[PDB]
């Protein structure tokens, strides 16, 4: 009863390799690209780029401070993709478990997935989550559009 997954799937005209290894090598460049999505990346455990890390996030969504700290459970390069577990932050208020990933197919299509949880049946699913993805997607493409 308590399980869900929200999916957005939009294309970029930059580079798909590029957008992947942000995510994957690169994260705490993120801030830096989407400042007004994403304040800040620390890496909390381990190294950038590697499965097993873990990095806290400083991110806000209508004009609230929020933090996630992520396990960074998967690196796929064959798939470019990138799988963030949150373990800790505001959104284990509303969640049990929630787990973000993201997808480039370069035959170039962005995949978000949010995989989540909730605490209980009166928890509104994440969809402002999608409209937060998509604005960062659309901050890395227009900063890798040369
Ligand atoms: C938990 C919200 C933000 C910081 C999500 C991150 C995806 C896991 C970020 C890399 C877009």
């Amino acid at each position: 009863g308590l399980t869900g997954k929200l999916i957005c799937q939009t294309g970029i005209k930059s580079d798909g390799d590029v957008f992947h290894e942000l995510f994957g090598t690169r994260p705490h460049h993120v801030p830096n690209i989407t400042p007004a999505n994403i304040q800040g990346c620390d890496l909390h455990e381990g190294e950038f780029g590697k499965v097993g890390s873990v990095v806290i996030w400083n991110y806000s969504i209508d004009g609230n401070a929020m933090i996630a700290k992520e396990e960074i459970v998967a690196i796929d390069e064959e798939d470019k993709s990138v799988t963030f577990k949150v373990v800790e932050g505001h959104l284990f208020e509303e969640f049990k478990s929630i787990v973000f990933s993201v997808h480039v197919d370069t035959k170039n299509l962005v995949t978000w997935s949010i995989d989540y949880e909730k605490l209980n049946e009166s928890v509104k699913d994440p969809t402002s989550y999608l409209d937060f993805l998509l604005s960062v997607t659309r901050d890395i493409e227009a900063h890798h559009l040369p």
